[PDB]
DNA sequence: GTGATCAC
DNA sequence: GTGATCAC
């Protein structure tokens, strides 16, 4: 679970302050790989994935 | 190619 | 079972 918003562009195409439902991290063994939102477009009501800032936290 | 996640 | 999310 997300707690603090999140800057994304949705995918309808608008800017939105988003808070995440999930957030995890995903990388292979040796590198730094990316941490990722499960979010909620409110316009569409259809889920999409988008990369958060590297010091949101899991 | 590899990592995690889940709506579909 | 996978699309799609990214960085390395």
């Amino acid at each position: 679970s997300g707690k603090k918003p999140v800057k994304v562009k949705t995918p309808a195409g608008k800017e939105a302050e988003l808070v995440p439902e999930k957030v995890w991290a995903a990388a292979p063994k040796g590198r730094k790989g990316v941490k990722i939102g499960l979010f909620k477009d409110p316009e569409t009501g259809k889920y999409f994935r988008h990369k958060l800032p590297d010091d949101y936290p899991i």
